[PDB]
């Protein structure tokens, strides 16, 4: 194929699990993609349409981790990966805003995207990079953190163990894959503590921020 | 004879909703009481038992907010108020362990319970910092606080199942709010309805549920 798609998680969280065109997700007839939600490259009466180009108003970009085909690849930061666009009886409805996943998960890597990642990763440590504290590991938030498994499931955010072998261990910790710099925005609030909404790959989560010590997020 | 309760809701969020004895609770006839989940302070098969002193080796202390007939007392601290021990098919089961209220909302106090509250009050002055409801995260503050209007009527919220205030005596909180992590989730319970306590490690947190 040269049809690109969101990661399937996007539109499933949407709502969309059917596709006559698209790989990644439920086979479905073109006849009943008509009646029916799916997502698509096409046009449906309802459909979320997944284009290389903008289409409408209403179309959100979307920086984000996406494939073509079968073959998934990494988000570049900055650099719009795709357009989304809701029909909804023909009519083209807007999107919530949403944080997205990069595809490091599912191309298994656990880099950096680039240099700014890096200088931000190391500037909030204690979210970034991990730590051990006594007998338990804090802050190992992200894919490229610390004292994580092997291997670590496609999700929104991963609920995953971490370990350092023998000193210590903390299970069910959160794990991200989205572009680190993307949550500066929520990180200097009025309040000390703060708690935000937010969506990963269209998912509600809690981004909950500790000003110039910390955050992490639930779902 | 000592008619020595809980503050309903504890035998409440346990599942416990008649009472042959305890007039806090829906009235049910003795004869019934036998079979069907009760609490009392004498025993049945299926029962949550409100005793003053300990039963048996299952019996759990709780240092609460408590009532005796219809009048509510406040918790002493440091003191079991009852002991309940939780019958079922006739032979007792363990319970789970929860933080307790102090029973000052529905004795209209805001009174600190002694000297070691007033203390930590002073230590934490701003310790609790909300409720999170779903996404949403509402205010909520201990009973005895100054930011607290003088009235409270059943139309704020205290932390039980039927602005959101926590009449609970505050350093029972003091194993949560000093984790060796930056953050922790704690599941806990409060009169036995579960809530998860969000910490950070500077002893501020937010309740839920």
């Amino acid at each position: 194929s040269n049809k690109i798609s969101c990661l399937p998680r996007v539109a499933q969280n949407l709502g969309y699990h059917y596709s006559p065109d698209l790989p990644g997700f439920c086979p479905i007839p073109k006849e009943l993609a008509e009646h029916w939600p799916v997502v698509s490259n096409d046009r449906y009466p309802n459909c979320l349409q997944i284009t290389l180009q903008q289409v409408c108003e209403l179309s959100k970009p979307c920086s984000a981790g996406y494939m073509v085909g079968q073959s998934v690849f990494v988000q570049t930061p900055g650099v719009t990966s795709y357009w989304l666009t809701e029909w909804v009886d023909g009519k083209a409805r807007a999107l919530p805003d949403s944080l997205f996943s990069s595809g490091r998960f599912e191309t298994n890597s656990r880099a950096f995207l680039d240099e700014a990642e890096e200088k931000f990763a190391a500037a909030h440590p204690h979210a970034c990079l991990g730590e051990i504290n006594k007998s338990t590991v804090g802050g190992s938030h992200f894919i490229f953190s610390q004292y994580l498994p092997p291997l670590l499931p496609a999700d929104a955010v991963a609920l995953v163990g971490a370990s350092l072998a023998g000193k210590a261990a903390a299970a069910a910790c959160s794990v991200v894959d989205v572009y680190a710099p993307s949550f500066e925005p929520y990180l200097h609030p009025e309040t000390l503590s703060r708690v935000y909404k937010i969506m990963i790959d269209f998912k509600p989560c809690r981004l909950m921020v500790w000003r110039n010590a910390t955050f992490y997020v639930q779902e």
